[PDB]
């Protein structure tokens, strides 16, 4: 299922004694915890060259990431080699050391949907991923574990019905607000210094692009409930500070559409 075999030589290719090892279309991590990759099939070689692209592009642009080590490219498909962002992934923060870094985050990801749209030459805008995820359920595709709990065991068709016929509506709302979203603003996604717990920068930057400002912040709230647990009173605090010190009024039937679409536009 994965081809560590081809994979491996691509990675392995300049020498060096480098011990590459699968950590999860596979991430590879070095030995010395340096540096990363992620290869793909022949297949997919286009999604990674443009992930490339967009890595490449933000470390042009100010806002903190990884850099490209190299792009290798064989018959069985491509690796993408990128610097360690070094820190904590913020999802596994406690709840107290992701207040910390709460508003350090809103600044952060201000900062990027900061950047002019028009400029950006990358997208990810809605006409995109609702095709994305009619093909998606098309194929039967969608993962449940990826689904809020109380859709996991509704048929994947019938969720996106329920989406259908508001991409008019969201598109209109998409026009007035564009920025450049990260594009997968999970957790996960946002490495922390683990020291000052400011953010030491963004990681899996292969969806960046213009989109709606919820496309990152339905996922980077909805995550941030994981780790805030129990307490929705701190929840929607937290979700009114954020949105208080990034400049936003929350439009919270907005941001529910985001959250129920992006898991189906994944497989
Ligand atoms: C598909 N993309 C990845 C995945 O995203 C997922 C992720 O899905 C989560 C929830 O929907 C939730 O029900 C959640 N809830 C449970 N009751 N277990 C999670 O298990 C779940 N994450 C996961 N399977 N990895 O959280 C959602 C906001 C998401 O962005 C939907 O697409 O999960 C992430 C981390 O969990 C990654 O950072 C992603 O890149
Ligand atoms: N360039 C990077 N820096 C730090 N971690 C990375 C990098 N690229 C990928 N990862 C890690 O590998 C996983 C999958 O991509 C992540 O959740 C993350 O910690």
């Amino acid at each position: 299922m994965i081809d560590l075999t081809a994979f491996l030589t691509l990675l392995r290719a300049d020498g060096g004694d480098a011990g590459w090892e699968p950590v999860t279309a596979a991430v590879f991590r070095s030995a010395d915890g340096s540096r990363y990759a992620k290869c793909v099939p022949a297949d997919q070689v286009a999604a990674l060259e443009a992930e490339r692209d967009r890595v490449s592009w933000l470390s042009t642009q100010d806002i903190p990431g990884p850099r490209v080590l190299d792009w290798r490219v064989g018959a069985a498909g491509a690796g993408l080699l990128t610097s360690t962002v070094e820190g904590i992934p913020a999802d596994r923060a406690s709840a107290s050391m992701l207040r910390a870094a709460w508003e350090p985050i809103a600044d952060a990801v201000r900062r990027l949907h900061e950047l002019p749209p028009e400029k950006c030459p990358f997208t990810r805008e809605l006409g995109e991923m609702f095709s994305m995820a009619r093909d998606v359920v098309a194929r039967e595709a969608v993962n449940p574990d990826f689904l809020p709990e109380e859709q996991r065991h509704t048929p994947p068709g019938e969720l996106l019905a329920r989406l259908a016929p508001y991409v008019g509506q969201r598109l209109a709302q998409e026009a007035a607000q564009t920025v450049v979203c990260h594009g997968d603003l999970c957790l996960p996604n946002i490495i922390l210094d683990p020291d000052t717990l400011d953010v030491a920068g963004f990681i899996d930057l292969g969806r960046l692009g213009r989109a709606d400002p919820y496309a990152d912040l339905a996922l980077l709230f909805a995550t941030a409930r994981e780790t805030w647990g129990d307490d929705e009173r701190w929840s929607q605090s937290a979700e009114e500070e954020f949105a208080a010190r990034y400049g936003i009024a929350l439009d919270r039937d907005r941001e529910r559409f985001y959250l129920h679409l992006d898991p189906l536009t994944w497989g």
